[PDB]
């Protein structure tokens, strides 16, 4: 029923409709400050929906006494602090598997669009100087290795992709998966050595804040590319900046950024980058997926029904 619910930030258009039928819908944008929410409407807030932009940090918490779930437009979950709703009692939830799909689609495509300059060929034709000569020759991405940091779900389903192109497939992380062909590696700097095209697939924690360092991207090399669709924080940003101004990465498909929605400037001139606005999820199916199960979620939760897809 219309009960206080806070939206972090414009996700999508209709679960932001729905919210505002179903629930009694708090815009967290409507307040100049999010201290013009919390001084106005402490207790009133018994939900909060976020994504990965803004979620649920340690302040917004507290500030909220009577918060009883969380339920993320998003599978990732670093911006929720998950202990502190463990010891308040409040549930948190996410969208799994329904977008599984479409971000490992996303890091196929910059893949090939990285190796075989898709975007740089677009815009040789349409600037008209396919009438001067034939295009650079690229990069063949068949049969070249791919190491993916993280085997979860995204992962995997790259790696199932790559499989088609005939890819010698490594990864990394943790202990060594159990059921895979795919060649283990203890190290971050190990994994880029051994491989040519290094794809980040993996939560965003602490221990894996900048696992793409400098010593990461030597390793990887000038032949090598790098393609980041987890977080920003991922990758030493500077770092991979100054290794692709000074050749010591061959490229990089990046849809996620340190300070989205800023990408570094000197990133815009470069040929042997593709430079995403964070769409990984972002399909008409997908979207679609991902509200109905948070809306599935809050209507659980506030019917006293077990939840969809829980997390803690």
């Amino acid at each position: 029923e219309s009960i206080g619910v806070l939206l972090t930030c414009p996700m999508n258009p209709y679960l932001e409709q729905e919210l505002d039928k179903r629930f009694k819908l708090f815009r967290f944008w409507d307040f100049p400050s999010a201290n013009d929410l919390f001084r106005e409407h402490s207790n009133s807030i018994r939900a909060v929906v976020g994504n990965s932009f803004i979620g649920a940090d340690a302040q917004m918490i507290e500030a909220l006494p009577k918060m009883e779930i969380v339920s993320s437009f998003s599978v990732g979950l670093d911006k929720i602090d998950l202990v502190r709703c463990k010891e308040k009692g409040i549930r948190v939830t996410n969208t799994p598997d329904v977008l599984t799909e479409d971000v490992a689609d996303l890091a196929l495509a910059l893949i090939l669009a990285t190796l075989r300059r898709i975007c740089e060929s677009d815009r040789y034709v349409r600037s008209g100087s396919w009438k001067k000569g034939d295009f650079k020759l690229t990069t063949k991405f068949t049969g070249k290795s791919v190491g993916i940091i993280g085997l979860g779900r995204i992962g995997s389903a790259i790696a199932k992709r790559a499989e088609g192109f005939s890819c010698p497939i490594s990864y990394h992380s943790r202990t060594e998966k159990p059921g895979t062909n795919y060649k283990y590696y203890p190290s971050v700097v190990e994994l880029a050595s051994n491989c040519q095209i290094l794809v980040v697939a993996c939560a965003l924690t602490p221990e894996t804040r900048h696992i793409i360092n400098r010593e990461v991207i030597n390793a990887l090399g000038p032949k090598g590319v790098v393609i980041n669709i987890g977080r920003g924080l991922h990758v030493d940003e500077p770092e991979l900046v100054s290794a692709l101004v000074e050749g010591r990465l061959g490229g990089a498909g990046l849809d996620v950024f340190e300070n989205e929605p800023n990408v570094p400037e000197e990133l815009l001139a470069m040929d042997n980058v593709v430079l995403l606005p964070h769409v990984g999820s972002g399909t008409v199916e997908t979207r679609k997926d991902m509200a109905d199960l948070v809306l599935g979620n809050l209507e659980a939760h506030f019917l006293n029904k077990p939840l969809l897809t829980p997390v803690v």
